[PDB]
């Protein structure tokens, strides 16, 4: 149970230099000099990467039943070093069950991962477990908010201000009674209206800006600019990761320049559709998001000479704040979830979550259906 | 024993009426100058005789829970009610609609009534649409004898459901007509938070609809001078406002009351304990728990600014009895036999009488089912 | 303005059900004192005296089975009976009634029954109601016969459930046990009696269900209250066996216009010393129909609340002592519902009737200490 | 976080003699020779007492609204050394909410205790969170079964075999999908029918006897005899503790004699009514169960010269089995929940749960509303 990781260059979001880290399920003790032992010389110790937006049950289906994407194998997470995922439903609210989403999140947790879910889906009014999104967040311990509610998209339900305000108010007080944060995840399409509705709430109500969490905020110039204003008023935005004009990389730099990286987060959009529509509202082709798009994006920003100290924020501190999680920092009391990158190779070699090795030195623990 | 006489008391029929003997059963039979079947007597030499205090806003089941499940405050004991002189309470639900039962609040009102107290309740809670007993707020007031209105409906608070005007117009309409059918008052209690919109909605109702003002009963309105100034505007149009009673723990409710009395508006002011109700500092932190002690304490503190007792007692006896159309708050023939007895010198509650029975006799409390 | 709150009745021969001779009674809304002659012109404050020389003081009559909203309608929409007038009750010395629904549970609402009980309450009468009707499953205020008895003060049980009747829903034994279980535990929570009133037709099965429940379950017999048990003598003899196991049976009072009657039944229950186990009910504003042998409607009479005092007067004409006959309409109905009525004594609710000593007519009526009728004159009423 | 309890006479259900016990939130290491340290010489170390049947929200009300009992203060648990409680609803299913019961159990946990709940109440059909007792046990992580279903009582709903069989089958499969045990708690009244229905199930169906958990099985001679047969067929019974003819003490001995103590458990019936009814079904007087009735019962059996080794079974091993709990034994990996009794004084002095001291050496931690 009690474990050590000696003579690793410990990279708590800000650099804390060559130190040993003792840990059960949480960081128990830190101290330079000397149950399981693990030597990690040559490796960098980070806190486990956080993914706040992943279609863990699969998604897509904009082009029919054929375009229904596959469910997520934990196999892919561990190679990518993603130790905690927040599962949401997407465009399809009928064939993808909320109970199914509870279960996949419950199974991912039982095979070593850390899981939380939303209770909504694209459409307003939102699908529920118990008839009421407030009731869901008080009674289902894993529910941390609602989404992903579509706004300014062609696949939107066309929601009104008053409808939405109901939801936010219900989910917020839902939070307070239950002692959770109570987030609203906001799928933002390519409509000109953008995130107007989000400004309305904070301007015209008693609603704090912490509860509003818009995603895909990197997909255009225009929209990222709105994402920065929203940031500058004390709110946090989320950017969809880059994965094989203007990219998610340029944006994550453009936030450092204007001094706003403390308000950014990245999403894999794993197992989610990446659809291409023509001149009308017809469907042309698709791609499928990969949960290894996080670590891939991190390295392509370091490639531009940003400090690894202030890039790990987007995936470790910045997300853990948004959801009020006891994770995302290597320090006494915090939950014990780390990844280990080799020197200047820049490749994950080991992965720890809740103090159990899921990947040790490039050999994966074996899982039930692989 | 069940026909009683209080002798040699200086009586405050709210208004002062000098030294008088009161004869009562469950209601007052006679008030006259010294005179004399088995009947009990109580010599009240040295004592003042006042009406029973009325508390229009108490979370008798418990409330709060806004800081998580750890914030769940405990339920009201009647013990407090007897030592603090409160013979009548009106129970309501708060921010938690899901885990605090309406049906639980009906049962809590029934146990307290049954150990010598007087109880009424509101249906619903903070959230719009409001939780009901029977699917309909108009049905509830008609069918369940203790429901006297709806609340506390949250306007201009961060924990508000963000209600529209249209929603609130149906709600007050429904409970008003429901009030008429049942022969009760049909009050909407409004929880007013610290939002800039204040009570704009209440003004919107009287300015653009047929709905009388007597149904709109805003509470918490000594939280800022700005709100109170908008409260007084309301008072001048026939409305009644509730002030949260100062507790044993700028601009205060004591300030607030004297400002009202000096404008000749103390007839339009009441005070609530908000007992067992959460009192949290919410910043952009901490919590404390209201006591029913808060009203008699607040009465003294305003007496200490030199206001005449008979005129002050109106905020807790005459003015609540009016708003809920109750047969209480006045010592007279036909009125309900609810009295407190305070030492004239000490000014500390020594005996409390509810429905003509002694709940406390010279400091010695009646003993109850779980003490 | 209000009427003098302390009253005294002097020089009456008091039938506190049990005879207690010439006594004065001081009262407000409850009975304050029973005692020998005492100086009643010594009080310094208001007090209305009433001289009752030559009259008999008795408790207020309780009528446990009344269609206060109207009922009937077995012969089409033309056979719906009118609703009860409080002047009927005042003339008949009936100070308390318990109202129920019957055959029609489609066009007679429970909310309408709740209102009429409250309007009766407010003119000087004491009122209670049942939830449900004839049919199984039973109609409800709130969706459940348990919520109704817990949330609605005036609700004291469910009925009248139709068993051994052509108009019955043909209820199952499992259906009925669920219903009696629900209303009892409901009574326990709300501190009421939790009664199931049974409307018993003329089926061969009689009350087999009532005997099935007591013999095969822990449900005590206090909660099973069957009515119309003088219908046929076969049914009345099934009633007596029910009595000897601690039960209470209700008989429909003899009607002032028309062989084995409820008089025969009452006298047989005295003979066998089981008079503590019977009640009588007017079935006022109820259908009293005739069906031919094919099951079709022929015609009907309408029950009357005058039936109670009328029935008691017949029984007296057969030499039974007054002090023991009054049980059926005072002590016995007060038991079944756990009411603070039916006896003249310190503490008890001040519901009286006064009868002339030879005439044996009701001349004055007092409920809540208030005179509804004083010396044959009624008080002014709301819609009369 | 890491704690030791040195030179205590460690009384793992069976005696393991003077040993040190290291423990975070679970028993981490056991070893004789030598972060917080606690010396416990003179004291006996036991595993934390288990209460499988407590009306944590209050109950009673058979005699009106006046007879409604008060809610349970954690203050009383800690003095009594009761570290884990299973909350149920009783006779009243209307005024006592299931949401209220979730919350009180949630609050007791947040102030140091360990809590689980049922989803039913006396009446059949049973009240639910989500419309369906199966759905409740899959979706509400704290739900471990259904009860307390009344059988052979005057306050019974009069349930049929077929109705009940539905429930048991639904709760069982509910268990399997969710990876919980899925118990049916059975309030048994003083009816002659007794637990007949329980024999029917195992005789006439494919239903395993582990799911059937009858309570109050000590209240009569006749019924305890039925409790022993049920035991002898591989099932477990529950006895209502003794607290100030034939008692719960005689019975717990009578199980040792016939060699059946491995199939017994004790309940406080805390905050529950103990009602007295006369000749008919009317109510006379009441008493209110106390959660300190457990430890009080334990000592009055030791008074009869039974080994403390084989008496702690009823409150530690026997209950933890029934509910499939990682508790009730002092040994590596088990959750860290202990009580400390002084020499031959026989009085709790300290109480530990999840490795946090709730009572240290007779001074209680201070709690929010005391
Ligand atoms: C990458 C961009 C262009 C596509 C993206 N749409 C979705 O991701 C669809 C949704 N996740 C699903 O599962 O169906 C967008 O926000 O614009
Ligand atoms: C004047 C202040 C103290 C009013 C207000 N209090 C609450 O909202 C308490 C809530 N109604 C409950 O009891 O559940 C506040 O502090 O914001
Ligand atoms: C005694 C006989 C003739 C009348 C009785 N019918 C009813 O009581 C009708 C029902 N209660 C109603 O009015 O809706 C019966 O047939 O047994
Ligand atoms: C001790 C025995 C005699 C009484 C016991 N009844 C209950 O405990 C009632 C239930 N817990 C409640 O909360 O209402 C029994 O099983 O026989
Ligand atoms: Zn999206
Ligand atoms: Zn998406
Ligand atoms: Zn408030
Ligand atoms: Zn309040
Ligand atoms: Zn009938
Ligand atoms: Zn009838
Ligand atoms: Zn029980
Ligand atoms: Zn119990």
């Amino acid at each position: 149970m009690i474990k050590i990781i000696k003579n690793a260059k410990v990279f708590s979001p800000e650099y804390i230099g060559k130190k040993d880290v003792i840990f059960y399920h949480k960081v128990i003790h830190v101290g330079e000099g000397v149950h399981e032992i693990y030597d990690a010389n040559g490796l960098l110790l980070l806190p486990g990467l956080i993914d706040p937006h992943v279609h863990i049950t699969g998604g897509g289906g904009e082009g029919g039943f054929e375009t229904r994407t596959p469910e997520l194998k934990i196999s892919d997470c561990i190679r990518s070093g993603v130790t905690t995922v927040v599962g949401c439903l997407g465009t399809d609210g009928i064939t993808r069950s909320l109970e199914n989403l509870y279960a996949k999140a419950k199974s991912l947790e039982s095979e070593g991962l850390n899981t939380f879910i939303y209770t909504g889906s694209y459409r307003v009014p939102p699908v529920t477990f118990t008839g009421s999104i407030m009731r869901d967040i008080v009674l289902i311990d894993k529910v941390i908010g609602v989404g992903e509610i579509a706004i300014s998209d062609h696949r939107s339900s066309q929601p009104t201000l008053e409808e939405i305000l109901r939801i936010v108010a219900d989910i917020r007080v839902g939070g307070m009674i239950s002692g959770k944060a109570g987030i609203v995840n906001f799928h933002v399409g390519s409509g000109k209206r953008g995130i107007e509705y989000l400004f309305d709430i904070i301007e015209k109500t008693e609603i704090p800006i912490q509860h509003l969490y818009p995603t895909h905020m990197s997909r255009s110039r225009k929209l990222f600019e709105q994402g920065l204003e929203f940031a500058k008023r004390g709110g946090t935005i989320d950017l969809t990761a880059l994965q094989p004009e203007f990219t998610t990389i340029d944006a994550i730099c453009e936030a450092y320049e204007n001094g706003l990286l403390d308000n950014v987060t990245i999403s894999s959009d794993g197992q989610g559709s990446l659809p291409k529509f023509d001149d009308n509202g017809n469907f042309v082709g698709l791609d499928v998001g990969s949960v290894s798009a996080v670590w891939y994006t991190i390295r392509k920003v370091l490639e531009k000479g940003l400090p690894l100290a202030e890039v790990l924020k987007i995936s470790t501190t910045n997300p853990a704040r948004v959801f009020k999680l006891n994770k995302g920092k290597i320090a006494k009391g915090q939950d014990a979830d780390f990844i280990l990158v080799d020197e200047q190779s820049f490749e994950i070699v080991s992965v720890i979550s809740k103090g159990e090795f899921l990947m040790k030195d490039g050999v994966m623990k074996n899982l039930n259906f692989e």
